[PDB]
């Protein structure tokens, strides 16, 4: 809709496409015509005067409307509309010679005192052919027609043309020695048959035309019967420059029909290969059924045309990967090892997809060889047969479409586990080991879903031990770096990027190099957005570290009790053994409040100690007062013996601290009960 | 669009490539560490949880990686949040070896 | 000129020097080099990387026009598996070839 120009036409439009026709028929007749306009009439008949000027008027208008048609740019490739560019182009580019074409050099020649170089001028018409070239060049853009064949086409015209030019042009030389000696002249001087050629300007058009074109004709096969020959020395020249050109013309043609032959066609190319193979059959005495499945891979090949596959890599990644997905995706969509699978990494599968035909009865892969080579089968039905020692085959399964099979030999890098032989005319889709394993590698996350996958019902029938091969390794690998960034952002909050991470199909619970998880993150730097978003996902919560630390000791560590108490709330335990023992430690350091915090999450086990000592007994043992009053409501029992066996009660009668003995008796009095 | 969370993704990465570091100390991948530290790394970077890549190492005992760091120079002495050092770190796991080293 | 290998990356021709000469080198981040020793005649350099399956250690440079004897990678452990007993002597060259298998223990 760019053609704000309305009355600028675009180079499509129909009726434009006609005129096209039209003024290439009249450029073919006035190419045609002007060299007998020039040769054989000296100054055209009077009869002929409104063809002459009709003639001239169709190519004008022709002119006119090249100076309204649009052009498509060599450099924008847009339809430029613009009338000046159009008016520029065509002004500077195949306007001047139509306009001299268009003038009438006839009757400039009748006016301009009968002088011929006037009428050399004519030739100027002959740049007309350029229409012709045009519709040549058109044509042989087009695919319905043979390219080399339209080169064959345009040699005969271009050689029907410069035979007509020569006849013309070889009468012109007879005419222009005087009527007086044209007993020099070819024509002059021409007795074929009774007939003689005398007076050869009085003639009728046409006997003059047909004995110039049959010499024409004559030498452009080089028959050369001499019945008619040159005689004068310009004759003489002509001759020779003609014979050269034709010589050099017969040879291209000759060239381009034996180029058009030898290039061949795929029909041919297929026929010799199966006569090849029929020489090889009847050779070896093949039998019947075993030639049909030689010639049967051999029509699967030709008919398949794989060569399109690898063409289509030249097509733009864009469009290509539309081609691929319209395609292939929607078999490898149903596929169950993928089922789950992020789209993308589905997609980048399509494109490294290779589309395989093969014939029934045929083996894909043999058990025994390692396969590199993912076939997912699309369209009719495979076998699977396992080969044992004793030689026997089990048809242990059907794969029919929208299944696969090589992924486990793949993953675990083992042998092809059996031979997988073809039932229906199979159409399946190869990937290669090399190409699957750098897509793998892409999708961390779904390269796990195809362990899930494999391992998801089919398990480890097939002996699945963990790592395998390297892509299982880099898989864990990758796993534990991205574990490694959940966790920094979880050290430096940044709420989006832990959302975008599991998000992104990243699983939470894997925890660090240290055992330190997410959630242990957490708790230990307090971000309660971040304890929350976990706890969201689902974590053990009761999880430590591999030494022995559960996000609720951390956080208590930091003292983030609204971390705690989502923990707790979710149910958190400290998960410390020798708990007794580290409370213990906790009362050499003094920190009541530190205390406070660990009492407060639950743990009060009157665990007591190496020495069997509980921590109530060490605060006793120290004097400590208001450590052991929160220890004894916590739960530690004054009842509770050290290694002598003595209450936290006899410690501080030790001490002597009387308000602590008294607060160990009163607990101990209402405990007795 | 509405969406700048793209430094703050990133943060400097100072730890995150400390942790990378660490990593492969974890794996004893020597090249990919030994491949960050000619383009640029620290022991002292530690990480989140204090453990530099020593630290880590030495967990592992990994001696060739324990001599190349000593080579550069690396601090055997710096503490963690762990309060465990790579001495600790490599009795603990008995590193004998690893421990003859940093002893050293 | 010409580059063979890149470090860091599994070899999967194992090379080996009949003429000319090569050369070693450690192409780092910082887009400098470590020129590690040359490969004069009868060397062989990818070995470990495929007899150990590690990444190429370093990145081998043409430095005179070579003429070498290339071995695929999955062809030398298959020639392993078919042509038994050799590896061992190759896996104690590679030993003696580093410092205990310092490199790849």
């Amino acid at each position: 809709g760019h053609n704000d120009y309305k009355y600028i036409i675009h180079p499509k439009n129909r009726w434009y496409k006609a005129w096209e026709m039209f003024i290439l028929v009249w450029a073919i007749y006035s190419s045609l015509f002007t060299p007998m306009e020039f040769g054989f009439f000296r100054g055209l008949p009077e009869r002929l005067f409104v063809l002459d000027i009709v003639g001239q008027i169709a190519f004008l208008v022709d002119i006119v409307l090249q100076f309204f048609v649009a052009y498509r740019d060599t450099q924008t490739y847009r339809t430029v509309y613009k009338p000046t560019r159009i008016a520029f182009r065509y002004l500077k580019s195949h306007f001047l010679m139509d306009f001299i074409g268009c003038f009438p050099w006839d009757l400039i020649y009748k006016a301009s005192g009968k002088h011929e170089l006037v009428r050399y001028l004519l030739w100027i018409r002959l740049f007309r052919v350029r229409k012709v070239v045009e519709f040549f060049q058109r044509l042989e853009k087009d695919t319905r027609i043979n390219y080399l064949f339209t080169r064959i086409l345009k040699l005969l015209f271009v050689e029907v043309y410069c035979t007509h030019t020569a006849a013309c042009i070889f009468y012109y030389l007879a005419t222009t020695l005087p009527p007086e000696n044209e007993g020099y002249t070819w024509i002059g001087s021409l007795k074929l048959g009774d007939y003689s050629y005398e007076n050869f300007r009085e003639i009728d058009l046409w006997k003059r035309y047909t004995t110039a074109l049959y010499f024409a004709i004559v030498t452009m096969a080089t028959v050369g019967y001499g019945d008619i020959h040159a005689v004068n020395l310009r004759e003489m020249i002509f001759v020779m420059i003609y014979v050269s050109f034709d010589m050099v013309l017969g040879a291209y043609l000759i060239g381009n029909i034996t180029a058009l032959i030898v290039k061949g066609s795929n029909t041919e190319r297929f026929r010799d290969k199966m006569n090849d193979l029929i020489s090889f059959m009847n050779r070896k005495k093949l039998g019947r059924d075993l030639r049909s499945q030689i010639t049967g891979h051999v029509r699967l090949q030709y008919d398949s045309h794989y060569t399109d596959t690898v063409m289509l890599q030249d097509i733009p990644a864009s469009i290509r990967a539309k081609i691929a997905q319209l395609l292939y995706l929607p078999y490898i969509k149903k596929v169950p090892l993928f089922k789950g699978c992020s789209t993308e990494f589905i997609n980048q599968i399509v494109i490294r997809l290779h589309e395989e035909y093969f014939l029934p009865g045929e083996v894909i892969t043999e058990q025994g060889n390692v396969v590199d080579h993912l076939y997912f089968v699309c369209e009719g039905l495979l076998e699977a047969l396992v080969t044992k020692t004793d030689g026997s085959e089990e048809s242990v399964t059907l794969l029919g479409p929208h299944t696969s099979f090589g992924d486990i030999s793949i993953i675990c890098n083992i042998s092809q586990p059996f031979t997988v032989r073809v039932c229906e005319l199979c159409h399946l889709l190869r990937l290669d080991k090399q190409s699957f394993s750098n897509i793998l590698e892409i999708y961390f996350h779904d390269g796990r879903t195809i362990l899930n996958n494999i391992m998801e019902e089919k398990e480890s029938n097939d002996r699945i031990k963990k790592l395998e091969s390297d892509i299982v390794i880099h898989i864990g690998k990758q796993e534990a770096e991205l574990a490694l960034k959940v966790n920094s952002a979880a050290f430096q909050g940044d709420f989006y990027q832990l959302k975008s991470l599991i998000r992104s199909g990243a699983d939470p619970n894997k925890t660090d190099y240290d055992g330190r998880s997410p959630l242990h993150l957490a708790a230990c730097r307090g971000y309660e957005d971040i304890t929350l978003f976990l706890i969201q996902e689902g974590v053990d919560v009761n999880l430590k570290d591999k030494f022995g630390h559960t996000p609720l000791f951390e956080a208590v560590k930091a003292g983030q009790e609204g971390v705690i108490g989502l923990l707790v709330k979710e149910g958190a335990s400290f998960n410390l053994e020798d708990s007794g023992n580290f409370l213990c430690t906790t009362v050499a350091k003094g920190d009541s409040d530190f205390l406070k915090r660990l009492l407060s999450s639950g743990m009060n086990p009157n665990s007591e100690d190496y020495d069997h000592r509980t921590p109530l007994h060490v605060a006793a043992s120290e004097g400590l007062f208001l450590m052991a009053k929160m220890l004894v409501e916590a739960g530690a029992s004054v009842i509770s013996k050290d290694r002598w066996g003595n209450s936290p009660l006899d410690e501080a009668r030790l001490c002597g601290n009387k308000k602590l003995i008294k607060l160990l008796e009163d607990v101990k009095n209402a405990q007795s009960s």
